[PDB]
């Protein structure tokens, strides 16, 4: 619900702090801002919220690009520090703000007990003196903050004289020695940037009364607040500190690791932006499984299908009636989607099949090799207990419909088969949500070496596809000697 929204006059803003990498929760915020802007044919601003001193701008902009979220203009909170100072002074002159040198603990217990600080009654001229001490960075100023004068007895703790301005000399941004708080800066900056609908998380809904109080007390143009719920996932860390620990201790080898909930992370993992947006629209800690099922339903109709077998469990099958001449046939990349085009299939008398499949056959069973035809299994050579080889006869014109058992396969053409590594990942932690390192899966990157069809040479980095009867994958990397690294996409 966007209050009084008018087509062509809606302005939202996405306000990420430029102190970290965007993650999936940020994505819900950025997407809802864009979605309401587009709904009303309006504008979405990008504001780097650097209100308090602590270069990720490029990462953030690149992730906004990758999600297809455009914005009309980029600004920084700090662009308005001058004007915020002016407004702080105006509020002192209206006796709506005062300089308080009370310590933090006693301020908090005074606030909890509705006790007005003795400084609440400071004169205007004294309040201004003390604000200037804060601006100059003196020890006097470092002892003081500026609070708003609202209502200490209010049932809303955010209306009990919230801090507006603080003296921060300790750390660099050293130009300013006092800084507005987020609670004071946000309504003011939203007003002066022309925001009409300021989106905000569910957490602390008490601050809306405060935000409106700042707007109206300064007689600024009104801004509506819309609220949405935070997006958080089970078995997922999103703290900056915890992610930092993972990286520094070589649990992952970068901040783009496909187990990370960063935007880069889960796009590398195979997620489409359409899947994320649709999940947000059609939906506390969420379960990943509906997100990955929506991804599966989105990607399955528009990705090619290839075959792969385990490079070392796979067993040799020989159709003894054929020769070693390699026959080539054109086939569809997608059986139900002719637009994805064709590739080349190659066959001979020698094949590789999966050992889990080969253990399931018995003499003179009829089965099907997908995209090729039927075969009659004749002999199972078991040397030293394990299956060593399977001999069968071609029956390519027999009816595959009469077969309950249809399997995938590779031609045994090793100078043409492409070697690949499958990376299957799991959650970095084991519980849903200080000894926390006791619950890390230090072994959540399972690798499998496989052969894949020659035609898979056609793929480019980041293409998605399906391995027959294996699952869904994204091409992450291409090695020297044409060796591919493929990440399994979860499918719910
Ligand atoms: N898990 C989440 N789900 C949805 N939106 C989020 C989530 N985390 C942050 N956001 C939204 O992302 C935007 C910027 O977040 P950022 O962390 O950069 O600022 P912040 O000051 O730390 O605010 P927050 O304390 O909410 O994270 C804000 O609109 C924020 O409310
Ligand atoms: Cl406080
Ligand atoms: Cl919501
Ligand atoms: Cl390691
Ligand atoms: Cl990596
Ligand atoms: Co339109
Ligand atoms: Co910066
Ligand atoms: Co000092
Ligand atoms: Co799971
Ligand atoms: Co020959
Ligand atoms: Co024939
Ligand atoms: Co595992
Ligand atoms: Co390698």
């Amino acid at each position: 619900a966007m209050a009084n929204a008018v087509i062509g006059n809606v302005v939202t803003r996405f306000p990420p702090e430029p102190s970290g990498y965007l993650h999936v929760g940020h994505a819900k915020a950025a997407f809802l801002n864009n979605y309401y802007a587009q709904m009303y044919e309006g504008k979405m601003l990008l504001r780097f919220d650097d209100t308090n001193p602590v270069k990720y701008e490029k990462s953030i902009i690149e992730d906004l690009e990758n999600l297809g979220l455009k914005y009309e203009k980029i600004s920084y909170s700090s662009d308005h520090f001058d004007l915020l100072e002016k407004y702080c002074i105006d509020m002192i002159k209206m006796n709506k703000a005062y300089a308080d040198d009370t310590g933090v603990e006693d301020m908090r217990n005074q606030r909890g007990e509705g006790i007005e600080s003795i400084n609440r009654n400071n004169s205007i001229e004294k309040n201004l003196e003390l604000f200037n001490e804060m601006r100059k960075g003196t020890e006097i100023g470092q002892k003081n903050c500026i609070r708003a004068k609202i209502n200490m007895q209010s049932k809303n703790k955010c209306m009990r004289d919230p801090v507006m301005y603080r003296c921060i000399v300790d750390v660099p941004h050293f130009k300013y020695k006092c800084y507005p708080t987020y609670d004071f800066a946000c309504p003011i900056i939203d007003s002066i940037e022309g925001v009409t609908h300021a989106l905000r998380t569910n957490e602390y809904s008490d601050r809306i009364e405060q935000y409106n109080w700042f707007i109206s007390t300064l007689n600024l143009r009104k801004v509506y607040i819309y609220e949405f719920s935070r997006l958080a996932f089970v078995k997922t860390v999103m703290s900056k500190r915890k992610l930092k620990w993972f990286v520094e201790n070589n649990v992952v080898d970068s901040w783009v690791d496909p187990r990370f909930p960063t935007i880069k992370g889960i796009l590398r993992r195979g997620l489409t932006k359409e899947a994320l947006f649709q999940f947000i629209l059609e939906q506390n800690l969420m379960q990943w499984d509906k997100l990955w099922s929506i991804n599966k339903q989105i990607i399955d109709p528009i990705i090619p299908r290839y075959a792969a077998v385990d490079k070392n469990s796979s067993i040799l099958l020989i159709l003894t009636d054929l020769t070693d001449q390699v026959i080539q046939k054109e086939r569809d990349l997608h059986m139900k989607n002719k637009s994805l085009g064709t590739c080349n299939m190659y066959y001979n008398n020698k094949y590789l099949i999966e050992l889990e499949d080969a253990q399931t056959l018995l003499e003179n069973e009829e089965i099907t090799l997908i995209k090729l035809g039927n075969i009659i299994i004749k002999n199972i050579e078991k040397e030293n207990g394990k299956i060593k080889q399977i001999n069968a006869l071609s029956n390519f014109h027999g009816d595959f419909k009469t077969t309950k058992k249809k399997i995938h396969w590779l031609p045994y053409l090793p100078q043409q088969l492409i070697t690949c590594t499958l990376y299957e990942y799991d959650h970095l932690i084991t519980v849903d949500k200080d000894d926390w390192t006791n619950f890390i899966n230090f072994n959540s990157k399972h690798e499998t070496l496989v052969y894949a069809e020659p035609s898979i040479s056609s793929l480019k980095v980041s293409d998605k596809f399906q391995f027959e009867r294996r699952g869904y994958f994204i091409l992450d990397k291409i090695d020297p000697h044409h060796h591919l690294h493929l990440i399994k996409i979860p499918d719910g």
